[PDB]
C-alpha cells in the first residue's frame, strides 16, 4: 500500500474500536485506516487540590480495561491506536497549567496510561476545557509547550498528534522552544472541509482534509481525498467511524488515496 496516512476517530461512547480494523483494500489487502483514535479520555480539575488530572469516563475505561479484545487486535493487524484527550468543562485545559512542574505531572499520567494499556500514542484535542471554571486561569503561553515537551521526553518513540483546535493549538512556542516538531501529525477538525493546520509541520504530516464517514457526501469525501494526493499532503482524517456498513464511504477516499476500493469484513 502506498499513499497518505489514514486516520479514524471512534467515539467510544457509542462505537467499537474494532470497526476500524474491518476495512482493508480489495487490491492488496492493506488497511484502509493506519491509525485509530480512542475519543476521548479527558483533562479533569480537582478544585480541592487545585490540580488537573487524567480522567476516563466509563466507556473509555471499559475499552482500556479490555485492551486485549478492543485494542490489541487492531495493533496486531498493523493499525496504530492513540488515546485522544479532550477538555471536560472543568476549567483545566492543556493551555492553562500554572507551571512546568504541573504540566509535567499530567504528562506522566498520560505516558503512564499509554504504557499501562499498551497504546501507541496520544492525541490532544483542546476543546471544552472552559478555561476559568472553578477559579482557573485563562490559557497562558507556556503551558502547552511544557506539557508537550514533557510527554515527548517521556515517550520518545511513540505518537503524539494534534486535533487542530483551541487555545493550545495556537500556543506551540515559548521561551525559544517551538514544540511543532515533537508532533507526529496534526489535522483539521472540521468535517467536509479543507483547512490546512497552522502548526509548522511538513505537508507529509498534515491533514487539511476532514470527513465524518457516513455524514459527509461521498462526493466531498472523494474530492478531499483527491485534493490530498494532488497537493502532496500525507494524512487523511475520518471522523466518527461507526458500526454500519460504510464500505462505499471508505471506498470513496481509498480509491483516490490508494488506487483500490475497500472491503469490509
Ligand atoms: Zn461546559
Amino acid at each position: 500500500k502506498q499513499g497518505p496516512t489514514s486516520v479514524a476517530y471512534v467515539e467510544v461512547n457509542n462505537n467499537s474500536m474494532l470497526n476500524v480494523g474491518k476495512y482493508t483494500l480489495a487490491d492488496g489487502g492493506g488497511n484502509a485506516f493506519d491509525v485509530a483514535v480512542i475519543f476521548a479520555a479527558n483533562i479533569n480539575y480537582d478544585t480541592g487540590t487545585k490540580t488537573a488530572y487524567l480522567h476516563f469516563n466509563e466507556n473509555v475505561q471499559r475499552v482500556l480495561d479490555n485492551a486485549v479484545t478492543q485494542i490489541r487486535p487492531l495493533q496486531q493487524q498493523g493499525i496504530k491506536v492513540l488515546l485522544s484527550v479532550l477538555g471536560n468543562h472543568q476549567g483545566a485545559g492543556f493551555a492553562n497549567f500554572p507551571s512546568q512542574q504541573a504540566a509535567s505531572a499530567f504528562a506522566k499520567q498520560l505516558s503512564d496510561a499509554v504504557a499501562k494499556y499498551g497504546l501507541d500514542g496520544v492525541d490532544f484535542a483542546d476543546e471544552y476545557a472552559e478555561y476559568g471554571n472553578n477559579g482557573t486561569a485563562q490559557p497562558n503561553d507556556s503551558s502547552f509547550v511544557h506539557l508537550v515537551t514533557a510527554l515527548r521526553a517521556n515517550m520518545p518513540d511513540k505518537i503524539i498528534s494534534l486535533y487542530n483546535i483551541g487555545p493550545a493549538a495556537s500556543r506551540l512556542s515559548y521561551g525559544g522552544v517551538d514544540v511543532s516538531d515533537k508532533f507526529d501529525y496534526a489535522w483539521n477538525p472540521y468535517y467536509g472541509t479543507w483547512q490546512v493546520p497552522g502548526i509548522a509541520l511538513p505537508k507529509a504530516q498534515l491533514s487539511p482534509a476532514a470527513v465524518e464517514i457516513g455524514r459527509t457526501s461521498r462526493s466531498t469525501v472523494a474530492d478531499l481525498a483527491r485534493r490530498t494526493v494532488d497537493e502532496g499532503y500525507g494524512v487523511y482524517l475520518t471522523y466518527n467511524l461507526d458500526g454500519g456498513d460504510r464500505t462505499a464511504d471508505v471506498s470513496a477516499f481509498t480509491r483516490e488515496l490508494y488506487g483500490s476500493e475497500a472491503v469490509r469484513t
